């Protein structure tokens, strides 16, 4: 599903993102815009080092979710990358959730520095009653 701007907004917000371990809303969106463009069946094969990010979030196959097919991975999120990969995006925003849970935080997706951070996020939530 490609969700439109606000409609995520609100979503998100619904799940309870709104300043999660510090993370505003703002935040999230701009990641998410990012990472997949809002699109929850978004997947990437990394040939670099045999990972695949799955999602609206591109999470990581190697620490968080199992596909099986990731050499020495790990599954932080207990889920199968499968369910990254639903209309419904409640697995993946508690992934989410458990990732910044981490010491890193936000900082673990290089596009969140590259692309948000120190930047104006507003435009991401504007107009969308959140």
């Amino acid at each position: 599903k490609v969700f439109e701007r606000c409609e995520l907004a609100r979503t998100l917000k619904r799940l309870g993102m709104d300043g999660y371990r510090g993370i505003s809303l703002a935040n999230w969106m701009c990641l998410a815009k990012w990472e997949s463009g809002y699109n929850t069946r978004a997947t990437n094969y990394n040939a670099g080092d045999r990972s695949t990010d799955y999602g609206i979030f591109q999470i990581n196959s190697r620490y968080w979710c199992n596909d099986g097919k990731t050499p020495g991975a790990v599954n932080a999120c207990h889920l199968s990358c499968s369910a990254l990969l639903q209309d419904n995006i409640a697995d993946a925003v508690a992934c989410a959730k458990r990732a910044v849970r981490d010491p890193q935080g936000i900082r673990a997706w290089v596009a969140w520095r590259n692309r948000c951070q120190n930047r104006d996020v507003r435009q991401y939530v504007q107009g969308c009653g959140v």
